[PDB]
RNA sequence: GUUCGCGAAGUAACCCUUCGUGGACAUUUGGUCAAUUUGAAACAAUACAGAGAUGAUCAGCAGUUCCCCUGCAUAAGGAUGAACCGUUUUACAAAGAGAUUU
């Protein structure tokens, strides 16, 4: 409700609500990621990243029925 | 062929026959169409695939069409019945700038 009457995301909110009142271990699952930054990436890649950046243009690029390939 | 006569001949006698002869009755069917190849039904078999919005598998209702089929149909089916998916240029003008000619 806070973060509707701001127009900004809870998250952002809740964090920065706070950085006002104050003045992870490893093998958890973190439930707020999809809210948090995101990695940049090793230098190549992985192949599995390979593999889904070609099947993903592969689906990016089809704009057809089966009627219209044929 | 029937019927009403009108004459001759046979027996006649007023009938019954052969024969000629005038009238009456009855009066125009059918084809739009000829009997095996050359004037027009069509499916089915061998071969390939194995159904639209999909990443995958499907329910469908429509629409437009000089495509229709099954149906008693103005119902409903036929893969949502199917074809639809391509090719794409001019009602062409205004202001400014740079070179050629007068
Ligand atoms: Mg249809
Ligand atoms: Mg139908």
């Amino acid at each position: 409700t806070i973060a509707d009457m701001m127009a900004r995301p809870a998250q952002v909110c809740v964090e920065r609500y706070n950085r006002l009142l104050e003045s992870l271990k490893a093998g958890d699952i973190n439930p707020n990621a999809e809210t948090q930054m995101a990695r940049p990436d090793n230098g190549d890649l992985e192949d599995e990243e390979k593999e889904m950046l070609a099947e993903a243009r592969a689906r990016l690029l089809n704009t057809q029925g089966k009627k219209a390939t044929r």
